[PDB]
């Protein structure tokens, strides 16, 4: 299976107007980076709404992935999911993102655009959607074996989302948030995979990154200690080979330098008063 390169992007898919757009819809940037990081009970009983709505269209896309299916058709699916439900596609024109969610296969290490690239046996693609509605956003993803997949490829993805519920069940309230990257590269390097370092989990609420970035290596040099009412992702992207990247033209797909295949999973996570809650569940 050669290297995957850019195919064509389908036009911009429309949302019913009623659905409230975030403020940054057809603007060059976002009014984020400096929000609270401890939601209101009002924000955290929205995000689970928001949260159950993402992880509904992330199951329906992950459903059509096939050997056959274009990368655009899991993005309608999860694009026509949001909105039936009343939400808007978080990712659909933020800072000029151009679909409804993000399809990465194979190399692909994030923020790969849906388009023509059609998936064939054996692959792999993670889909990353969000959802925006009542004010807030809810975000996860999830990689999805399409086929026949090497052995090679299915330990990856099960050893990626293992290590994703793993930090997972460690946040609590009064534990240092650095704990969840300890953990994180202390399983992969386990099996002599790479942690990706560039790229993080982040705070999210009334905006889609608000401005607390949540590290999946590890870096004890990070003071943050977890409180209850905080609202992050937890997001780790796991490659096979080495870390070195690439970005296409596009300005957005991230593709690892020596082609090995790349894996990730996502959760928007609460902090309890006295541990964690899945918000971006069924
Ligand atoms: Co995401
Ligand atoms: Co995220
Ligand atoms: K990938």
């Amino acid at each position: 299976r050669t290297a995957l390169s850019p195919g064509v992007l389908s036009p911009t898919r429309p949302v019913p107007n009623w659905i409230a757009r975030p403020e940054y819809v057809g603007k060059p940037a976002a009014q984020e980076g400096s929000e609270p990081w401890v939601q209101t009970p009002e924000v955290i009983e929205k995000m689970r709404v928001a949260g159950r709505i993402a992880a509904g269209a992330l199951a329906e896309a992950g459903k059509a992935v096939a050997p056959g299916v274009t990368t655009d058709e899991l993005d309608r699916i999860a694009h026509e999911y949001l909105v039936d439900n009343g939400a808007y596609p978080s990712t659909l024109g933020y800072k000029g993102f151009p679909k409804s969610c993000c399809t990465s296969l194979n190399e692909v290490i994030c923020h790969g655009i849906p388009d023509s690239t059609v998936i064939t046996d054996g692959d792999i693609v993670n889909i990353d959607v969000t959802a925006y509605i009542g004010g807030v956003h809810g975000d996860t993803n999830a990689t999805f074996p399409a086929g026949d997949v090497a052995d090679e490829h299915r330990l990856l993805v099960d050893r990626t989302r293992e290590a994703t519920m793993r930090a997972i069940n460690t946040v609590k309230p009064g534990r240092a948030l650095s704990v969840i990257g300890r953990v994180i590269e202390s399983y992969a390097n386990r099996f002599g995979y790479n942690v990706v370092r560039d790229f993080t989990g982040h705070g999210i609420g009334t905006t889609f990154h608000n401005g607390l970035v949540v590290l999946h290596y590890d870096q004890p040099a990070v003071e943050t200690i977890m409180q209850p009412g905080m609202t992050f992702t937890i997001e780790p992207m796991i490659n096979l080979g080495a870390l070195d990247y690439e970005i296409w033209d596009d300005g957005w797909t991230v593709v690892t330098k020596d082609r090995k295949w790349t894996a990730q999973f996502e959760h928007t996570l609460l902090v309890t008063d006295t541990g964690v809650e899945i918000l971006t569940c069924l």
